[PDB]
């Protein structure tokens, strides 16, 4: 059946939970949200279980997420994840656990204030500062193993249907990994080595998942441009930021090597936008997966509703037009909507999705 997913982001309490330190209210906020999503045809919840090197689940590896209580590491008095999963399943909805692999801190947060048992505190060798934030080093084999193991815990212990990574990889062109490169890089072009570091993580996460539960899917949602045609003649007829260059996310390699089961390019632009034309990009991405077994879903930017903050771009108003176009491409297998709150908070969006999905 067609994929009809919504992202439920927990970072900064974006979509869920609205309330901290109140188990009953958090539970009701979630079921009410699922009910509204189901009512418009959403069949899959993609829920951020690791927003910030943390866990919205009981873990022997990673600390409780601050977004449940206000305090990182604080036990909220229940494990939310069984509830999040079981309530999705009772409504006939699939559940994909979404992880951010490398993030550790937000801007200006002190690394020294993490909980004692935090992996980044126990393993200072793993941590790289970039600007005013800290990250796990994608180039360390121990870091990759730790991420694999962190996901494997969730696969083993919870009835998930999928594992999902979003679009954050290396945080910028530069990154203070010279020592890592010297030790492990074999003199390879450094940027190619960084791309391969990310590829290796994806490969190893997929393999781990399959060795436990073969039918659990693994997917990634990268940024919507891989390379512009101006950098690579087989790239897209677009301008602006490229995932290949800017975060070392080589989505084409992932597809060609079968490192993922599904891919969700974030096409958060209107049809006709010169720099990043939705209509050109759906075609480009459909062609990328042709002849592979990688499922293509389009990331839909319904959060853009004409605000000046987005230069007046209004994706929500044209969502029927976008999905109608998607459906012209047999390689496109559905959509993921950013984000759940936008569906919940808008009667117009609800009406449009009902008309697409009923
Ligand atoms: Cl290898």
């Amino acid at each position: 059946k067609e994929m009809r997913a919504a992202w439920i982001s927990t970072v900064y309490n974006l979509d869920w939970p609205k309330t901290k330190n109140n188990e009953a209210k958090q539970k009701k906020e979630y079921t009410d949200l699922l009910d509204k999503l189901k009512s418009v045809g959403i069949n899959t919840a993609v829920v951020q279980v690791r927003p910030k090197s943390d866990a919205l689940y009981k873990s022997n590896i990673n600390p409780w997420s601050e977004y449940l209580t206000g305090t990182q590491g604080k036990d909220p008095g229940y494990d939310p994840l069984p509830f999040l999963i079981e309530e999705a399943h009772k409504r006939g909805m699939e559940f994909h656990a979404w992880f951010n692999p490398y993030r550790i801190t937000m801007a200006d947060e002190s690394i020294d204030k993490l909980p004692a048992n935090h992996p980044a505190k126990k393993n200072p060798s793993w941590v790289v500062k970039h600007g005013n934030k800290y990250y796990y080093d994608p180039g360390l084999p121990e870091v990759r193993k730790y991420i694999v193991d962190s996901i494997a815990e969730v696969v083993q212990n919870y009835d998930i249907d999928g594992v999902h990574f979003d679009d954050y990889f290396y945080p910028g062109v530069s990154f203070n990994d010279t020592a890592t490169y010297q030790k492990y890089g074999k003199g390879q072009n450094k940027d190619n080595w960084r791309r391969e570091n990310v590829n290796t993580l994806l490969r190893d996460v997929k393999a781990s998942i399959k060795s436990i539960k073969p039918n659990v899917v693994f997917g990634v949602s990268p940024a919507g441009i891989w390379r512009n045609k101006s950098s690579d003649p087989t790239g897209s007829d677009t301008s602006g930021n490229e995932s290949y260059v800017g975060t070392y996310a080589d989505t084409r390699a992932w597809i060609k090597q079968g490192l993922i089961d599904y891919v969700v390019p974030q096409l958060y632009w209107p049809i006709g936008l010169k720099a990043a034309d939705y209509s050109k990009l759906v075609a480009w991405w459909a062609n990328e997966v042709k002849g592979t077994n990688v499922d293509l879903y389009i990331g839909q930017g319904i959060y853009k509703q004409g605000q000046s903050s987005y230069g007046g771009q209004n994706i929500a108003k044209e969502i029927v037009q976008q999905v109608t176009l998607n459906r012209k491409y047999s390689e496109i297998k559905g959509s993921m909507y950013f984000s759940a709150k936008d569906i919940a908070n808008s009667t117009s969006i609800q009406k449009d999705l009902k008309s697409l999905y009923s």
